[PDB]
């Protein structure tokens, strides 16, 4: 339809209030002072969370530009929380810091283009930098600090987090579920791990979550690309006779294929998932073979010549469980004989072995080994349901971060990693003046944290953050108990990934809009 | 859609209207001389009552904030209803001065979050004062007291309940039914009583009391979650043919089953209410073993082998008549045999024995309680429906009054408790000048539901207020009497656990409401 | 009345406004190619001019906010046309530039003081730079060619001026008038120069020129402060006997005294004027005794004991014509007797040979040189009188401009001079970022007149602005006939005292104009 057209300084500032508004709805909940923010809940009573995801989807305005402004900066802060599994209000303040001060500057007649390059410079220079001051997180003592810190100050998860680690080594696979007993428990099963998401989001049956749960499955495997209903209709007779849920692994699945199976989910008879099938190519056979091996299944290819019509339930492969996250799936406990498993991990560690290819040799060794480590499993350990729901919750955070922490490290939080960065990174200088105020205004922005979370404390900021660049090293503003001191002694610790991806993807977004001038939406009505 | 987004002090001053309306309407029928409050009814005359349960729920405002302001004191007011049973008005005029006074000192530029912190400190200190001022209620005379205080000053069902209480137990279930002589009777039946609410609302038959009544009905005994209605469309054919209403306790029902039962119970032809099953686990399993005892029926587990398809009439266990409470279930007399009642008692009392672990060892004993101490039953005795009616709900809340005067205690009533704690705490002190004001906020928050019930009566707060103060120990008002006196001479006397709730709650949700900042809601369409 | 105030940002854009509309309709008619400006005549048609000067007069907004804003631009233009004579529209469109983009970097958060501060350094720096560029004007060549340029590239006029100046002296004082002959004629005879304006506008005669003509006037010469009116009635009657034109020598005079001397001169029964006694003290009297010396009159004083009640004809003094100025004064041919001129004259030399005092001796020395070197008087020469007027206005501005050049000196005009200078100083810097982008401001701004004299011709500035800097030397662009070359060789030649305040006058309102905050006004009624 028609298309109304704002382009120049207008389109700007409807972009800023934009970003205003959702940076101030969602910046209140920053830290651990965080102020409470009530969402309205259509039925019922309204919600209360200082959760920073949950304000920042609930957040859509009334007019387009500064809509779509706001929608632009949520997406790219869930990209965010997707990378690193955390810090989405540190980067939505970031990126409210960075987009405001340069939409200033460039009303201020500079060249857009230039300050999009210094803060490119500045925040490329800040990553480097904070990898320098990225402190190892190898040891378990850490791994259960981390843990601890994350999950409300808990000891017990921390260590079932480090003997999880331990178990499964350090880049393996780490789950958790509900357990029967008061006492938590560990132990390893083959598995999966594969990073695929989900068709479509409909087939989340917990949104809370934003996951699925099939307890005991069947899981169909196929290399063919799903064309037809009629393809899997038997297949649906058989798992509607066995009253089962089920998992679909295919090549790819077409938009009917996706109406058809949000249909039937809807109407509840069965119960059917499905995701994109893993790796690619003769790899991604080979994968799918593994799979077999895994839940006893079979792969039906077009060009074996076998068609999913012509399926059994007991070609079809089992599992006990089955997870899949909105970017990747894990299978526990293949029903598949351990024998079999050997075998195959022996037949890709000879294919290893005979190997030239480089990144083939390393796409055969992460094979073997998520073949070969599986799947540690946690179960949480309490007398009530509640209390399980919320200590599982905590297990999942402190999990996600943990790993985070492990993959690049843990730098002193509480907003004085950018702090410190900044403050070392403050004779950059660009090719130009434009660059260089570019370059300040990132300096500048990356103090938006600390300066958030003291006001939110209620003290003054430029006090507390004159007095965190004032000292040196890890000493820094506590927030809980209102006292400086060094950060790392006292347990306050950011993973190093989450507040770089944070950083990097204010930056983007920041550069992104800096230099946009044309902005067509449609009229309102 | 769009969604409206209001922050900073705007939003307060519009929960701050919410609340006062909310407020103003529940509060104005507090106490004995509660002022009537007057209701739409869509068809017919308008009710009036003044019951602040039944105008707190009808009251939800026009505008979005300042209803959802309501909405939240309305919830915490109606959670602190169902923790204790009574103290609705109350908890909603703690609410509302808290909430006045808080926001009035927020608007004065303190702290909120040190403004929480300390009401949090008064409130606690004040529930441990609370804790010291409590009389025990062990003896029967104080029972049967506080039955008749509760119940209109009725001497009959207060007699009925102590007997009812000494023949079970203290922490016994107790029933009320109605009979057939006007003469009251009183026996006892091997029963069963679990904590778990109902799936739907849907499922309340009888509106006005919230609970079902199901006489003579099947039970259902099941173990894994309902995945399709197949699974008991046999036996839906099967009461439908015993043309008698059936229960369902499971693991779990899904959203399908949700809606196929609503669907079935809106026909009429069958009907069915289910109920989450009880425990966790193993325990979970030994309980609905117990049930299978009781009731005749038979456990149904995938894990064994047995299918929800294949069920028969004489599997399904009975009782003679079943209530499910919001949050609670019971059945009475079932048709089990009892030889197997005992079988079964004495077969956990073993494992009682046997066992070790202290929390396993505390579900055997209550268990076994549970299993042996059974259900009292109180049948009402009088000439007229009407007065069954109402004699009925009568020792309904007579019942809740006092098994919470059991379970805690009893202080002296009027709002004269939370006079003394607030007079006993004057010299407690926080951190610093805010925390300070917080905690006067609510210390002088304490003096409002006197005061209410003083104004009620039409005399001048203060005065009464004032002269309460002065006085010592349980010197009060009489409202009913308007005349000063011992407050537990007369008889006036509250559960401790009632004011202790209905003080926390309205402590809670005035720290979440004090540290409320942003109030996202749909645009006014 | 009341008052509206309005201080922020809103009061800068008042102002932006009001200064962006009076420097448009100003810079409108800058250069030779200089645009016609249409101004409005009450009665009759209207008046068309490419004057600066008089479009300038002529606005006034009807906001408030705005006219103060142009009140200020125009307060401040209309100074730099004192100090120097011609450089109007160049002072504007400095100031514009200045003002537009200091306020802009203002808005973009920069310090108002340091940006200030900045463009203080910036303008001395140049001032210093113009210094270095002046090329002494000394020889009678150039300043005949000065003389050429300035009145419509015609030799007579440098000739005569340069002849002029050569009679008298360097720093002699020069007149022009009109002469009964075509020929051109020049005489040097007695007179005075000392620098008192007019007490008020009204005694203005003739409105176009600004000044005062009395032919052969009688002069008063008081040293006594104007008291009462009755003092001067007895001089005003002996006058109005004479039936010709006054002037006074006053001390000073008081708000009666002047609006009694502005109603006789309505009533047009005398015409007389007024004027402040020049210098001071000793000195003041000294040279009244000049004066007096000069014109035949005596001095009356208090101290000596004469008033001015007992005052004939014969005691006042005479000249063959008057001329007075905004701040300026000159008598010529005073009727006093040469012989006592030369006696003065040897008296205050020998005065000068006792001196010790350097200041005094200085003073003594001006008195000396003014009392022996005269004036000149330059009778212009053609045949009707239409041309009389304008080659008179001829004479007069480019007597102006000429000595303006001999004061200080000239350098190359066009525009060229601040783009030489802006170029030389471009590695200045501050003490920091604000005061870096102030001296920017001020550099970027210098280029402002030629790029406007471009524009007005229709090329486009940026363009020339490049191929003028590119260039060194005096290279430039040559307005009146499109093309580059040397601005000296071309004879496009400007005052370094006309450029130097224009830059600095400029400068001082950018100053005084970013660093305001408030701005009260009345209200719009
Ligand atoms: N008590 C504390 N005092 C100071 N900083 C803290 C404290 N607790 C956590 N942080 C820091 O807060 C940052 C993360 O922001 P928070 O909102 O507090 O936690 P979060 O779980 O990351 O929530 P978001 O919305 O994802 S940022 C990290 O750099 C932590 O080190
Ligand atoms: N005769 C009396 N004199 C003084 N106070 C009384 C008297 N009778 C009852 N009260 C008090 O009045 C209050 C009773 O409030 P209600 O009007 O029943 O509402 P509520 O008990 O706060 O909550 P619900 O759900 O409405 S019962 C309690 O604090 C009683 O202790
Ligand atoms: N032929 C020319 N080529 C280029 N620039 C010229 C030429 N003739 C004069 N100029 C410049 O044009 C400007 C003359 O400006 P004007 O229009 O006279 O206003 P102004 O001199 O700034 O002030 P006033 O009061 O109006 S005279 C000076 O900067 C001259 O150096």
């Amino acid at each position: 339809a028609a298309k109304d057209v704002k382009f120049g300084n207008d389109a700007r500032v409807k972009m800023l209030r934009g970003v205003n508004v959702l940076a101030d709805a969602v910046k209140v909940t920053l830290g651990p002072k965080g102020r409470n923010v009530v969402l309205d809940k259509s039925f019922g009573a309204p919600t209360i969370t200082k959760d920073g995801v949950s304000v920042a989807r609930e957040i859509e305005l009334e007019d387009k530009f500064e809509n779509m402004g706001a929608q632009m900066v949520k997406e790219v802060a869930s990209k965010a929380n997707d990378a690193a599994g955390d810090g989405t209000t540190t980067a939505t303040v970031l990126a409210q810091a960075i987009i405001t001060e340069g939409l200033k500057a460039v009303a201020a007649g500079m060249n857009p283009m230039d300050l999009k390059r210094g803060i490119d410079k500045a925040v490329t220079a800040a990553v480097e930098e904070l990898k320098a001051l990225s402190v190892p997180c190898s040891d378990s003592k850490a791994i259960a600090q981390v843990g601890t810190i994350s999950a409300n100050s808990d000891e017990t998860v921390g260590k079932l987090i480090a003997e999880a680690m331990d178990k499964v080594g350090k880049e393996g696979v780490i789950t958790v579920e509900d357990g029967t007993g008061l006492q938590d428990e560990l132990d390893v099963v083959e598995g999966m791990q594969f990073d695929r998401g989900y068709l479509s989001p409909y087939f989340i049956n917990k949104p809370e979550t934003g996951a699925v749960e099939l307890e005991s499955p069947f899981i169909l495997l196929a290399d063919k690309k799903i064309s037809n209903i009629r393809e899997m209709l038997p297949v649906l007779e058989a798992v509607a006779k066995a009253g089962k849920p089920l998992l679909i692994i295919a090549e790819d699945v077409e938009g009917e294929a996706l109406a058809t199976l949000v249909v039937n989910t809807m109407r509840g008879i069965v119960k059917v998932a499905a995701v994109k099938a893993p790796g690619f190519g003769d790899r991604r056979k080979a994968m799918l073979q593994d799979i077999a091996t895994l839940t006893g299944g079979t792969v039906i290819s077009e060009e074996i010549g076998m068609e999913l019509e012509k399926a059994t339930l007991e070609d079809l492969g089992q599992a006990k469980r089955v997870v899949i996250n909105k970017d990747t799936t894990t299978i526990i406990d293949g029903v598949g004989e351990e024998a079999a498993i050997q075998g195959r991990v022996a037949q890709i560690r000879q294919q290893i072995e005979e190997a030239t290819s480089d990144y083939d040799r390393e796409k055969l060794q992460e094979r073997v080994a998520k073949l070969a480590g599986g799947v540690a499993v946690i179960k949480v350990g309490a007398a009530t349901e509640v209390e399980m729901k919320e200590k599982k919750a905590r297990v999942e955070d402190a999990l996600h971060a943990t790993r985070a922490a492990v993959e690049e490290g843990v730098v002193a939080g509480g907003g004085v990693a950018l702090i410190r960065v900044a403050s070392k990174l403050a004779d950059l200088r660009g090719q130009n003046e434009d660059q260089n105020v570019g370059i300040k205004v990132a300096l500048r922005a990356m103090e938006a944290p600390l300066r958030q979370i003291v006001l939110n404390c209620g003290e003054e900021p430029s006090v507390v953050a004159n007095t965190v660049k004032g000292g040196d090293g890890n000493y820094g503003y506590n927030a809980a108990t209102e006292e400086y001191g060094n950060m790392i002694d006292m347990g306050i610790l950011d993973p190093t990934k989450v507040t770089r991806s944070a950083l990097q993807y204010a930056a983007s977004v920041a550069g992104l809009m800096i230099t946009t001038e044309c902005m067509v939406t449609d009229l309102p009505k």
